[PDB]
């Protein structure tokens, strides 16, 4: 089906089991898609996998968001625009997960991280990224959280921190671009990351609606890929 | 009165605003109050002024949140326990705003700062200090919050951030020490930073609430000053 036709929509994180399926259900769509990553190797054997399975290659940009400056962002908006007269949508799947233990096992360096990749480079990026977005007949923005990012439960320290952050982040900006983009977060739920739970493939239905027209209308909101 | 007798309790930015009136408050109520901040004179001076009201004498320690490492704050704990045998509460009342501003004008430095010592930092002493509070009857732990912490609106950026943050270590802490601490944040409003707003000592009811025997086994709760 073509529910994506003629949209442009960079997927961060494009190497991992989620971020892998979406870019490349969102290329079988019908997309231009951009992929995102730490590693030019991987990202170019997603793209290539891509083309065989779809016939339309995805380009890709090497950001580190560990280490990323917001000056790296910028220069990488600078990147997209020679090729591309918009992006249409913008999924930040990029994160880490860190320690899961107690508060009073949590390493601090990883919690620095975890903050550093999920809340401050997502913030950089997408403050790079916004330009082109409004450049969109109606962009949509879209962050990953988390259960733990409505509701902090025990061992999930840094990282339900960070969703939450996300939460938050993503609140704000809906609140400043209301009638200018969409805002959303997506909670993909337990993945195969056994038997029990569900592929990153079951839960792709909500992140092809967040893109795609029918929920032109939908801002502010966080969704669960599953319940 | 009395409410804090025998109460001793940990207040972070106790050398201005909202942090300096808590620490003069608890030890008006009876605390024996430690005052942490990072400005040596401005610590002196509230000591100073609170010794003045209650003949007690409170001890600082110089912590900057913006720039301490895990392994400061765990050398600042090792200083409390040569001098306390306990924690019954802890205050987090630092935090920096930053920028009030679209999320496209945030400058990414200040956003990173304010995500430290709100979040950051604020975890790292909090990791430093849980083996104290452990050591109390029944210790308290005590975040500030905001409006912003609940539901993000335009403008408020890293702050609005941080505070969803603050919200969810809140929310973790409180789950991994049911029936063992209580751990609850406060939403101050809007304070002093302008004659038409509350002053901090219109809002201590909650703050004094929090650290009482009355509020013993409320936890996981964020309050509204407010």
């Amino acid at each position: 089906q073509d529910l994506l036709n003629d949209r442009i929509i960079l997927v961060t994180g494009a190497s991992d089991g989620i971020g892998r399926e979406a870019a490349m259900t969102y290329a079988r769509y019908g997309a231009t898609v951009i992929l995102l990553g730490r590693n030019e190797e991987k990202l170019r054997q997603v793209a290539s996998h891509i083309n065989e399975e779809t016939g339309r290659q995805p380009q890709w940009f090497i950001l580190d968001l560990l280490t990323c400056t917001s000056e790296n962002c910028q220069q990488l908006a600078q990147r997209i625009v020679v090729n591309y007269p918009r992006l249409d949508g913008v999924l930040h799947n990029a994160g880490l997960l860190g320690d899961v233990c107690p508060m009073s096992e949590q390493n601090p360096q990883v919690w620095q991280d975890v903050m550093q990749i999920n809340v401050n480079a997502t913030f950089m990026l997408t403050q790079a990224l916004l330009p082109l977005l409004l450049k969109s007949d109606a962009g949509s923005l879209v962050f990953t959280s988390s259960s733990v990012g409505r509701q902090g439960r025990a061992n999930w320290g840094a990282y339900a921190a960070s969703k939450f952050a996300t939460e938050g982040m993503m609140q704000v900006l809906a609140d400043e671009y209301q009638q200018r983009l969409r805002v959303n977060c997506i909670n993909p739920g337990g993945t195969r990351t056994p038997q029990k739970l569900k592929t990153p493939a079951d839960i792709m239905p909500l992140y092809l609606w967040l893109m795609g027209d029918d929920s032109r209308r939908k801002t502010g909101m966080t969704f669960d890929a599953q319940p």
